């Protein structure tokens, strides 16, 4: 773009989980049926620490969804990691959400912005059934204009497949799909693709390598929460991704709250203060170097992750967490600013 430059290596995950009355006959995933202790309920009472801006949305409501690319357009964010559980599963307490893909698709195109895909740890997800879903992925939306491809060193342009928690899986399975050998491999195929594991721990590293698979990330919005989401870590693993050709892709986040639905979870509770921490996350991300830089999230209401717009709100019940004394728009705002101080860096690296 040119006054709105869009980052194709700026990827934000984004959450279509959520349902209201209007549009899916229900509250869906705005409150949880975990405290009876109701008139604790939607559209006023949802879960959340923040409250939308949109109120207690539909992910299925296409003017949701036009909002939410406008939004995204106006950070500069290229990129939605799409949260996705296949069609075929019991997980989903709700309608199928691969059921809106091709919509979320149509919308994004739309505003010139890619999908690409966040593999949810569906129930007995394997190699197995990771094949299958693989092939249902590219065949069903590959050939979409929005559909996300990322350029290779070669110049060889790939899907993208971030697994998140990818360690439950065992390394010797991992490989029968993502290494050349494997009795599944997508490699050379017109399934391959650039798999992204998620990285917990040190010792996942080697794992990592040994499956097969083409990078990290390390999603979780709190620093400190893991080694992985630990920006002191970060130099180490990019050196590691670097010596060893992955892609490194860390994960920032405007803050973390949850306490809501964990109310021991103080300690990797997170406040905002205005930006800056969100700020100091980008920075860190910035100083390694990376390829593509992943945000967490747009739309995580109930980890309080959320850079998506949200307003002041009181009610008999709660008072919401919200971005004064700044506007509804700030973490997008600050999103623009830092992803042009990227694009500028980035054109500069090997
Ligand atoms: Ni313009």
């Amino acid at each position: 773009g040119r006054h709105m430059p869009l980052n194709n290596y700026l990827h934000v995950f984004y959450y279509s989980w959520y349902g209201n009355p209007q549009f899916d006959g229900k509250y869906i995933h705005w409150n949880h049926p975990v405290l009876e202790h109701g008139r604790h309920n939607p559209p006023d009472d949802i879960g959340s620490s923040f409250y939308p801006e949109l109120g207690s949305y539909s992910s299925r409501d296409p003017s949701v969804i036009e909002t939410h690319m406008r939004q995204m357009r106006s950070a500069s964010i290229g990129v939605l990691a799409l949260s996705w559980y296949p069609p075929d599963v019991n997980d989903e307490n709700g309608e199928p959400t691969d059921n809106l893909v091709p919509t979320i698709l149509d919308k994004a195109h739309k505003y010139n912005l890619k999908v690409t895909f966040h593999i949810e740890p569906y129930s007995n997800r394997d190699d197995q059934n990771m094949y299958k879903n693989v092939k249902y992925i590219i065949d069903k939306y590959g050939n979409h204009p929005a559909f996300y491809r990322y350029k290779t060193k070669t110049g060889n342009a790939l899907p993208m497949f971030y697994v998140y928690d990818s360690y439950i899986t065992k390394p010797e399975k991992w490989a029968n799909l993502l290494t050349t050998s494997g009795s599944r491999s997508i490699r050379n195929s017109p399934y391959d693709g650039l798999f992204i594991a998620l990285l917990v721990e040190e010792k996942h590293k080697y794992d990592i390598l040994q499956s097969g698979f083409d990078g990290i990330y390390t999603y979780f919005a709190t620093n400190g929460f893991t080694y992985g989401s630990s920006h002191q870590n970060w130099a180490s693993l990019k050196l590691f991704c670097d010596k060893y050709n992955l892609i490194f892709i860390p994960s920032v986040g405007p803050g973390y709250i949850d306490t809501s639905i964990r109310p021991w979870n103080t300690q990797n509770t997170r406040n905002r203060i205005n930006g800056k921490y969100y700020e100091i996350g980008l920075s860190a991300a910035l100083q390694t170097r990376p390829s593509l830089i992943s945000i967490t999230s747009f739309n995580e209401w109930h980890e309080g992750t959320q850079i998506e717009k949200a307003v002041p709100k009181r009610t008999s019940n709660t008072v919401y967490l919200d971005y004064r004394p700044h506007k509804p728009g700030l973490y997008l705002e600050l999103t623009r600013k830092w992803s042009e101080k990227y694009s500028k860096e980035r054109a500069t690296y090997a």
